């Protein structure tokens, strides 16, 4: 709205009118979010925050980010991922007057320049204070390209498990210069998001690439952590007859217990760096594979030989490199269907037979698939995840941890998450967005379980 | 031969028994494995194991281990419903001492631990506690803090004897250490969850054969055993809703597909039957507590319930449910073991084709033990194995011969290393045949993990 | 009163609880009996009855009683019979001969004794049938004696098949009623029935965990639809063999995997043609068939190692249990568990890995090793029993002329009208509430307001 | 130099072919229909009129059709259920199409009437295929001189059996029918597998909203609300179940759903005290599955919780009530086929007003309006039965025969179950499933033949 406003870049500024009739339904959908906003606007606790954000920019980000706005911040933002952004959510945040650069379909050198237009105002460093990332991207290249930025930011709030373990590194080898909020092990991210928002969305992203059945199917899901459990779900629920794989016994005692069959891509489960070493009639009947870990070539070249023709390969972990996609593009053509969908034929790299029946589908170039090739999480999903980044944002901005004399700083250089009590008012908003009613202890009887009537409830040993 | 200190309901059950604990081994391979890798160096050579924990075929492939370990033994069950009556035969004549029956009294119950605690007469020179809810760690330090003193610790296996610990650890009460065997992963969210989902509707079906389909379930508790008692129902087909006191885990039963709902208008539980959502209650064909907690399902809801409604706990103690309100106000009627109607009409007499009767399972004990045979073999394995493991770390570290000053530094409450519960959930995983992949070394430093694991953080929440 | 044969009559007071319940359980039933008690349609029918002497065969034979009807009881399988039911039927003056754990001779004596009172036959003038064992032995042993029988009422899909061969061979005397293709039984009591007994039955015989092990189900029909789901919802990786494609479709579409014993389905005859890798991953394998011999010798012979083997179709040659006792020794380990040690004829080692375990000599598990169908599904088969019993009694076939009993000579099914009405009160006793069309509506789908709502082609 | 045909964009026609040829790999009963009969090219000198959903998967059945011998001229028999790519890949390969996503009413009506009618007379036609009997209808009111040339009608759906029926107890019905729809293939995969599929997918599509937990109430639990029950409770929804078929009902809660009614006690007299207000304050979707009129009606809308889904996935729209809230309230797009309805009024709405119920594609068919209806590999067994049933009436030439042997032969059947069974087998080796052959003693055994038919005609599955 502002007058002049070009301090952005988006796909297609006339679609803004339709991200914001988006905007307002997914407020109706975001409880928690939005009471932080009813609960907090008066009080201004983001007054004189900038924030640095890098998060898909999808509709439910647009509540978020407009959330913090409501509370004070000024903020500049872009996505972490080249196809997760939804441009009618990129284009209601532009008309609104927000700084955002983010768009479907960047090339990796527009992603990197996006982050950067964040970084910088006017050609020179913005006076950031604060960041929000989800992957760690943002906080890598102000730690290795504009360190001196690092001397006035009071924290990091992060949302999602490979950035968490980016951050876990850096402070484990002392390189890590601000606080840090690991938002995505609050049980509201976590055991919500990570877990619940694959089961609803890597169906959907499927569906919305192929058009495919899946019923009746064979999937291989690697991994069963968080994303492997809610993706092993999307598929089971569909009717597919899903395998898992696992390195983690315990991860994989649960998929058996869940009822899922344990199995491993190579024979024994070594991987011998041979193709003997494939386990070829499991992959030859498989319809489906998709990778959940986090982890580095998961599915890997071998295996993508071995896989049965026609089979639909993706990735739902944070990055693309789960999947030896640079081996099928040095050496298989890749015939693109539509956006995000491509046929990849294993008879050659030059040419290919329109009608050759020896091809694999991958989604999204293998980027995460739910944003990729469908719109990610729901809203009410994601309010929970956005609820903890608020409060987060709102700790770390509070603690001015940029103020601090040195040897403060020294004592308050973490990677902490937030308390339980928070994460269970979060979950409360949640089950009432639903119309859920909890019961409240009696006296008597939160003394015989030794709690407080108001909680928390739990030990922070607690699993869930 | 001249083997007479025990106390069995029928000692001619023992082939019977046998015949079941061998096909148990074979269910078993966590803990069959301990027993193939520890038997010649016998780890618990020496050990003198107080046991109290459910009188089951699992318990007696639990107990050969300790013994074929090297351990000696004296056990009782810790529930008058939960022994199976075979087990129990089976074990006393191996010549081990047990003091179990399915169907006792609660003054039996109290002088059955008290034989494991004496012998001839006189405090047995024990060594170690295993306890299965707290009750014969609570007679100790009540009663026999002398042999307290001579004690290396104790491995509690279920949540509640957990609190009780704590609460102990607290007041500065607890007098030996302690390891919580709940909290392993493969104790946990494997016999809390999944031991329940198989067991409870098994219960449920035993004691009633009602259908479940289509019937309408109200689930107390949302934690691992509530978890798992509404996947049981739901599998079947009931349409169940969930009660909770804790928001987080009322999110994962919403999140689940379940309606979470109160038993109390607005959830405040004010005393006054004006507080109860009679329209709800009235709906309700089964309900089930699990929750640990006390009288959860209160005598103005057993007031409301829907006439002919099931009740049941499968927490460990029957005080989640006021069956004293029931035995001081209606008639019960046995309808077989563990299984009453509970007549609504008045405390004197019942018509016996009167409809305003509630089904109440196992007199509100454990109702998957008392009305079925509890978790399976091949999910008590996860359990099981953990126990065994618990039970040579304390033994080893011998806390009772340490100095004072030593053990002021010992003296806890803690968990299994990580490491040892991926190995037991190895054993598990492949018992059902499954196979793990292994880490490339460029893999497993890339998420910083050795190859043979552990490979989450301690603060991982699985 | 002694005309009557039971394990323990003493019994008696617990099946009565057990009575009283289940009447609580089974509103279609109750329902018959208050609104036909007043008109007493039995009134003057001598019921030869033989279906599973369970409590809620308890309910049906009562309200028959309650109509008017007298009637002499057995059981249709040697394990089914529950004895606090058979002892109540029994201390209520019912003539009934039945017992969990009879022998095959005891079976046949069972239904001898209903057939014959004193020593000379009953003179019975209805039939109630269940997989048509009293059927064959009326026409093959005592034919003189449906000349007085106005109808057969049969329950099971295997007794149907029965009827339809005797109707095609000219060789049936009587008419019967079908009650198997009631929607309110063939789609309750047959899927729904066994999705809640199968699980309930292994689980009694061998409390296994079910969850994250290999199952195969030979048969994906009624009773395979609801088999399958009872081992399914346990967390069972189940896989499906049909002979039917229809059936395989379904199967993979709910979500299996459908796979034959067999390469390439070819049951040649030969071990080379079992598919030894298949079979040595199967940790239960449960028949639903009602064929024959469709677990056959190789098949066991391949099956993993401490596999479970049990059939839950009506006669027990689904599986080759003839060769098991032939080849391998038995080892009971408790009534109706048996492990079948693979290792040789004569001995076993009690230690031996290599055995199979087999539930209730391969007959009906569901009934073997728990108590079958629950109360509240077998309301709708035996309200259709009971109508369908007063159908045939009041239209008396024994007493029509030659020619007229030429033209009456069938096997029918009950009117789609009367099988909304039993499904109506099963939904009731659910607190379901079916919603009424408008005058508008009815006319708009071509059905009127009072139903039936299909038509008699329609498959639900 | 190709023009007969009308199209939204001719240049996607590329994009639709690569979607074809996929479709093709998951169409294994269809294109085995193609392979088996090509060279015999049994419809040589068909010439079908065609009025069916213009998706990809209309496009394998169509050039099956043409690749064994016909001609055919097609419409859309939905509004917005056309994919545009697929219309205009038919149309770039020679076929007459006229069909677009987005038609008014009058286009809908114009686009049948392009199919019936060639250089402005009667096209020579001889055979029709129809999904909801809306071309059929046409047919006997406007055009019966052409009826007297067809050979028959092969129809897809409940609805359009339902109205060939009446016609033929009405003696009004000029040809005879094959009901496709009752083939266990069509009926038990499409109507119930295929809305599994599609209802929830078309869900997400229109309004990303996450599913689980929230409250459903389905109308209706034939084939439709069976299947639509299932893609709801499979996602967590907490689902209710309404009928007026108890036997239906009795299926519903076996399968562990609450039965309910809209109205206190089932009675709908037409009253706003008549609704269970308390029921309808809780439910967030509502989804009508009946083939009937009016089971979404004013009062349900006037009474459902705010900011509820509602949408149909039965053939027609008027299941619901839209024609009241056209009347009575503002409709705010939010994008195509997605609208929130303002019960503030009508004359406007505020923009951040939280009192709307959000209506799908209109009351159309919400799994082809806001998604791609059933996907490839469901419609595969629907269409193998299609191209069968073309087949056998084309060769019956039913307008061939003197009247005595016609009115033999007017009647409405379905196929045998020999071909029922032989598209099922084809369906499941697309699976990898692997079908056992019976013994010659287990074929005696129970009464079949080793080939089959393995069940008699009146088994339900
Ligand atoms: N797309 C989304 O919307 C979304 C949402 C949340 C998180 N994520 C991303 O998904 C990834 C996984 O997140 P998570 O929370 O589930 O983490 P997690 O640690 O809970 O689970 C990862 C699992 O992968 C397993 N694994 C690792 N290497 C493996 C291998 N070679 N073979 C098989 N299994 C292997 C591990 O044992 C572990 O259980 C991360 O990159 C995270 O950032 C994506
Ligand atoms: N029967 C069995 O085989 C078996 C197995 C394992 C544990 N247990 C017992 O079951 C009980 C629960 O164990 P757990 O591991 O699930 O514990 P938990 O802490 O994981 O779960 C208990 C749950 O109850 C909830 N709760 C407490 N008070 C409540 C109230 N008034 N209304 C509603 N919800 C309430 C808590 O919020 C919590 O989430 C303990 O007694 C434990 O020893 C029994
Ligand atoms: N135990 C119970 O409580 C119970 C209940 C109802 C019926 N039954 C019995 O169960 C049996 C099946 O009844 P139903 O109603 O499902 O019959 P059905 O005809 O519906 O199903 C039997 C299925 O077996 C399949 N089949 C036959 N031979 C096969 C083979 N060699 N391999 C694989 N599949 C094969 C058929 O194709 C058919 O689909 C009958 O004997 C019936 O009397 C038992
Ligand atoms: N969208 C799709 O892809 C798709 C697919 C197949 C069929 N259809 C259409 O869906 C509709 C349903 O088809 P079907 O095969 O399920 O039909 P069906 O006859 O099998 O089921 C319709 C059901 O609606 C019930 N019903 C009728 N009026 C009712 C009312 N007022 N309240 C509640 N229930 C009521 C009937 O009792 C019946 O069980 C038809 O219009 C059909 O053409 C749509
Ligand atoms: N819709 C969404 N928006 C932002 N981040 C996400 N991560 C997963 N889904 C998301
Ligand atoms: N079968 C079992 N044996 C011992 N303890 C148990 N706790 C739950 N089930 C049990
Ligand atoms: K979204
Ligand atoms: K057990
Ligand atoms: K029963
Ligand atoms: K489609």
């Amino acid at each position: 709205t502002p007058a002049g406003f070009t301090d952005y870049k988006v796909a297609d500024i006339t679609l803004a009118a339709w991200g914001r009739r988006e905007l307002i339904i997914a407020e109706s959908e975001m409880p928690a979010l939005m009471g932080l906003r009813r609960k907090y606007a008066g009080q201004q606790p983001l007054k004189g925050a900038k924030i640095l954000g890098c998060i898909h920019m999808t509709i439910q980000t647009g509540v978020l980010i407009e959330t913090l706005v409501a509370l004070g911040a000024e903020v500049r933002w872009s996505s972490c991922n080249i196809f997760s952004t939804q441009d009618q959510a990129a284009a209601a945040i532009a008309a609104a007057g927000i700084p955002v650069f983010a768009w479907k379909g960047e090339t990796e050198e527009e992603y990197e320049w996006c982050i950067e237009q964040t970084i910088l105002k006017d050609g020179q460093p913005w006076d950031a204070n604060m960041v929000l990332d989800d992957g760690g991207d943002l906080t890598e290249i102000l730690h290795k390209k504009y360190p001196q930025m690092l001397e006035r930011i009071h924290g990091i709030t992060e949302e999602t498990t490979t950035g968490v373990h980016r951050l876990l590194d850096m402070l484990k080898n002392g390189t890590l210069k601000v606080p840090a909020i690991n938002v995505n092990d609050s049980v509201t991210k976590s055991k919500n998001d990570n877990k619940y928002g694959c089961r609803h969305s890597l169906n959907d992203a499927i569906k919305r690439g192929t058009d495919h059945l899946l019923s009746g199917k064979q999937a291989l899901v690697i991994g069963y952590g968080d994303v492997g459990k809610g993706s092993s779900q999307s598929l089971r629920q569909e009717g597919m007859i899903v395998k898992v794989a696992e390195v983690d016994p315990i991860c994989a005692m649960q998929a058996c217990m869940d009822g899922f069959e344990v199995v491993s891509p190579y024979k024994n489960g070594i991987n011998d760096g041979t193709e003997a070493s494939i386990d070829a009639a499991l992959l030859g009947k498989i319809d489906l594979i998709v990778t959940t870990t986090g982890n580095v070539n998961v599915c890997d070249a071998n295996m993508l030989k071995a896989l049965k023709k026609r089979a639909v390969v993706c990735n739902i972990g944070h990055f693309d490199n789960e999947i030896d996609t640079a081996f099928m593009r040095k050496n298989w053509a890749w015939e693109e269907v539509k956006p995000q969908v491509h046929k990849i034929h294993r008879t050659g790299k030059d040419g290919f037979d329109a009608h050759n029946d020896d091809y694999l589908i991958l989604l999204a170039e293998g980027r995460l698939v739910n944003l990729g090739n469908a719109t990610g999480h729901p809203s009410r999903i994601m309010d929970g995840s956005f609820a903890n980044q608020v409060l987060a944002q709102i700790h770390l901005f509070e603690q001015k941890y940029a103020d601090l004399p040195a040897a403060e700083k020294a004592k308050r250089l973490s990677v902490e998450v937030l308390p339980k009590k928070l994460d269970e008012e979060v979950a409360l908003e949640m089950v009432k967005g639903f119309g859920g009613v909890v019961t409240q202890l009696t006296p008597k009887q939160a003394e015989y379980i030794g709690v407080s009537v108001e909680g928390p409830f739990k030990p922070d040993t607690y699993r869930y």
